């Protein structure tokens, strides 16, 4: 925890591009001169992109494969907004206006604004906010895992949902306590996880708002996972 630590880092440093594989191609920072086709079709196939990726990630957190495979998929789906948002507001540059997925596609904001509409600037307010914090990466190995690593409502074994998270947690705590025994940093990295939740919600909406105006519809994924999470 220990070596828990460095399995967290290690599943967050392989589910995400090398900086040598940053593909800047489709970057235009000037967009010439209400959305359209290709900007919602860009838009589902970007969340579309971190599925994958964050599937693989989840497998390797230590003790996530040993949950029970219903409580694995209900906590992936539930999660899958706010990690989507976390990864991208740590990797992207928001100083700069610029964007950075999982799959190394780095897009302006500007490009992205037709698509994601109003919350990609509330995503990059929490990028800027996210980035003061100076959080290292073994933090945020831990942070993220704690997003997904959560009570739920429809869990089979809540409490060794707990005792997997209180794993992770006490492995945070020591390590920022460690590299600064002693937690006002800590509370302020953990008031990130409230904000992130509230940066979902905005996401659903424009979700809603998408399958209203309905030019393309979500792939398969995306809607089940939109129709999952709302309570009602």
């Amino acid at each position: 925890p220990a070596n828990l630590l460095t399995s967290l880092v290690r599943a967050h440093l392989d589910s995400g591009p090398s900086t040598a594989k940053l593909d800047y191609s489709k970057f235009q920072e000037l967009v010439l001169p209400k959305e359209d086709a290709g900007d919602v079709q860009q838009f589902y196939d970007l969340l579309s992109g971190s599925l994958e990726v964050i599937r693989k990630w989840a497998e390797k957190i230590p003790g996530f494969a040993e949950l029970s495979p219903a409580d694995q998929d209900l906590l992936l789906e539930s999660a899958f907004l706010e990690l989507f948002i976390l990864r991208l507001a740590y990797r992207s540059k928001p100083g700069e206006g610029k964007l950075i997925f999982c799959s190394g596609l780095v897009l302006h904001r500007l490009q992205c604004a037709r698509g994601f509409g109003d919350w990609i600037d509330s995503i990059l307010a929490f990028s800027r906010s996210l980035h003061s914090l100076l959080v290292d990466v073994p933090a945020f190995a831990c942070l993220s895992a704690l997003v997904l690593i959560t009570d739920r409502h429809g869990l089979q074994e809540p409490r060794r949902v707990e005792e997997l998270q209180n794993r992770i947690a006490s492995c945070l705590k020591e390590h920022v306590a460690a590299v600064a025994p002693q937690a006002s940093c800590l509370s302020r990295l953990l008031g990130k996880l409230p904000e992130l939740r509230t940066l979902c919600t905005q996401g659903l909406q424009r979700i809603f708002y998408l399958k209203l105006e309905d030019l393309v519809p979500p792939p398969p994924i995306i809607d089940k996972i939109f129709m999952d999470t709302l309570p009602f």
